[PDB]
């Protein structure tokens, strides 16, 4: 049950003005793609808080990589969900060098101990914290860690399902795209198939959706380990095989998953808001 | 739980052009704004058959206005939700007054005999076929009966909860909405406030929500009747005030409104779908 918003001052959208004229702001399967200017943050505000929204993130700092964790979660808590509740889960094989972050009100983070490559994120999504996430989490976020935040990620990324565009590909015609090949591998994709190419550093949704996801890309890419085949991108390729078949309902624009130093500023960005840190 | 999509060959959504530049096809809560051009009608119709989806469609003929169920059902055979599981829900105080009407095959009409204005329409969807629209359809469509179908009105609508943007208002800035402003009317909206102005006579959503937002008008509605104020617009000034502090998860375009004879085929609407008959 949703209570009522309260009343609210904002400017009237208008029918006859777009948001945006340059960019493709919904899918055709009728999914919206986050940008900045589609969304009223005050609006997806308000209605998140009046359902006490906990959103769980999910970030991997296995061996070196656990170098990144102090940029990746100082910034997050500038920038991630602020005013919502947080919960980080940070799986690593090293719980003694996960820097002492100080975070505000209403936000915590679980240490998860992992043994000491290519399966384990959608393994341990799917298979281990099940009813911890069921129990604790309305949404889930799975992201990268050799990245920081800039800018605000909020609520408007919250859905049922959702994959972020892949910041080399949103331009490529879906021929170019660096889906699996092979009719071999589970996470085969033909020419003339594919909406969009998604990136694997930034997927989610509620947890149920989640679950489903992971644990599909867990079994298609042990059906693959099984028939002696990796595909090309690994989790990636497994990932856009998923999304394809199951579309999500909102898909991030790659202001959410961006290299500054690879690709610039283009104009079509106004904001980059989750950014790669070199390596 | 929802099974995968077939391989299916369509136009690549290309994120550097947009389907439509001419009008906003998303709200600033992320709803999208369901126009022509913005859906693939294959890609929505195989999600919603994969769930068996079936739609109620629930319309009000009493007294002189069982004059237009023959068109109404007769176009409606033509052009709504066909392929898909549909139940016509027929309320009126003329049982045998009801046209016999030819149906496709997986539709089925039930003739609901009401006694012989305001709020008969409100408090019979939330009051009265409560359980029986719960056990007999997955989506409510609520329409007004003096209306025609001329071409498609499918899949692309549904959605938990959707309204419809009135044809004479589209284009009109808030302040000349004609929203119920007396503060002594439970469906009060101060000029500052609206975002759009729905009709009516074309709502819906899932059945859960639209029992909730029929009982709600019906609640507010008796309020008034108590505190001797009827509102300027009757059910459509309380379904205003809902809409505005509960956000619909789709809105629909004219295309889904329209009144040929008073306003013309502007630029802007590439199809008429349900339009309104003389009277
Ligand atoms: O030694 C490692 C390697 C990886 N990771 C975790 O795995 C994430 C993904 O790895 P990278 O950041 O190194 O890789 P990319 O940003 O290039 O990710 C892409 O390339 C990968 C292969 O290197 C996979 O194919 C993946 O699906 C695809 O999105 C990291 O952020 C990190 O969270 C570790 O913790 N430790
Ligand atoms: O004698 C009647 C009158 C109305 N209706 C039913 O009520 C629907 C709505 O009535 P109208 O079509 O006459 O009215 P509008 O198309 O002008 O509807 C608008 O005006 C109405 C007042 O006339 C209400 O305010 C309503 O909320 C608003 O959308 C009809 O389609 C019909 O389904 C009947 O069955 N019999
Ligand atoms: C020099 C690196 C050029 C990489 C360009 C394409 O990005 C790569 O795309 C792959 C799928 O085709 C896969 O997702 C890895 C991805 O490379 C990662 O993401 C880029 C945006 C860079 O940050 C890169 O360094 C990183 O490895
Ligand atoms: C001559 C009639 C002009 C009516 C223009 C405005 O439409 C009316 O708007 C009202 C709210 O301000 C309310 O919704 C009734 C609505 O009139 C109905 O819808 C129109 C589009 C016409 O079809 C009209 O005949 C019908 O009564
Ligand atoms: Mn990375
Ligand atoms: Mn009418």
């Amino acid at each position: 049950f949703m209570v009522s918003l309260p009343r609210m001052v904002y400017p009237q959208p208008k029918v006859l003005t777009p948001c945006r004229k340059d960019v493709l702001v919904v899918t055709p399967w009728l999914a919206p793609i986050v940008w900045e200017g589609t969304f009223n943050i005050d609006i997806l505000n308000e209605q998140f808080r009046l359902q006490n929204t906990t959103i769980g993130l999910t970030v991997f700092a296995i061996k070196k990589y656990v170098a990144f964790l102090k940029l990746f979660l100082e910034t997050a808590e500038k920038h991630f969900m602020v005013g919502h509740r947080v919960h980080y889960y940070v799986f690593t094989d090293q719980p003694a060098a996960v820097p002492r972050v100080t975070l505000g009100t209403g936000r915590q983070l679980s240490v998860l101990e992992v043994g000491a490559v290519s399966m384990r994120r959608m393994e341990m999504i799917s298979d281990f914290c099940e009813r911890r996430f069921l129990s604790e989490v309305d949404y889930l976020v799975c992201v990268d860690v050799d990245m920081e935040f800039r800018d605000h990620v909020g609520v408007e990324i919250l859905t049922p399902l959702f994959g972020t565009l892949h910041p080399s590909f949103y331009g490529s015609s879906r021929e170019a795209f660096t889906y699996e090949r092979r009719p071999q591998s589970q996470a085969y994709i033909p020419k003339d198939e594919g909406d969009f190419y998604y990136m694997g550093a930034f997927f989610g949704g509620s947890v149920q959706e989640v679950q489903r996801l992971t644990r599909a890309c867990h079994q298609a890419m042990m059906v693959d380990q099984a028939n002696g085949i990796e595909a090309v991108w690994h989790d990636e390729s497994h990932l856009n095989k998923y999304l394809l078949r199951h579309k999500p309902t909102k898909v991030l624009s790659p202001e959410y998953l961006w290299d500054q130093q690879l690709l610039g500023w283009p104009a079509v960005l106004r904001k980059l808001r989750f950014t790669a840190v070199p390596k």
